[PDB]
């Protein structure tokens, strides 16, 4: 599994001014956390509470990222979300789910 420090440090080094420059595992982590926030906001809230000490900073950063509107979201498409996406996205989504 990808360690839980990598996700919070990727959210910490995520830049609002670099929304169009997100390439690599950072975009996959961002897609996973925005899927978690779109599907289970409360589970993400206690995940950031138990995994980070600056939870309000992460919450307002996620709110600022989702208010940009320059990235795409995903609905319930059964296994197609597994099919046409990076596996890092689905493992960081399922790690923040259960």
């Amino acid at each position: 599994i990808i360690s839980t420090d990598e996700i919070i440090e990727c959210l910490q080094n995520a830049k609002i001014q670099d929304i169009e420059n997100w390439k690599g595992n950072n975009l996959a982590i961002i897609k996973g956390l925005i899927r978690t926030y779109n599907e289970e906001k409360n589970r993400l809230v206690e995940f950031f509470e138990d995994n980070c000490v600056n939870s309000l900073y992460l919450v307002e950063k996620l709110k600022e990222i989702i208010n940009s509107g320059s990235i795409t979201v995903g609905k319930s498409v059964t296994s197609k979300f597994i099919r046409n996406n990076h596996p890092l996205t689905v493992e960081t989504y399922l790690k923040t789910k259960l």
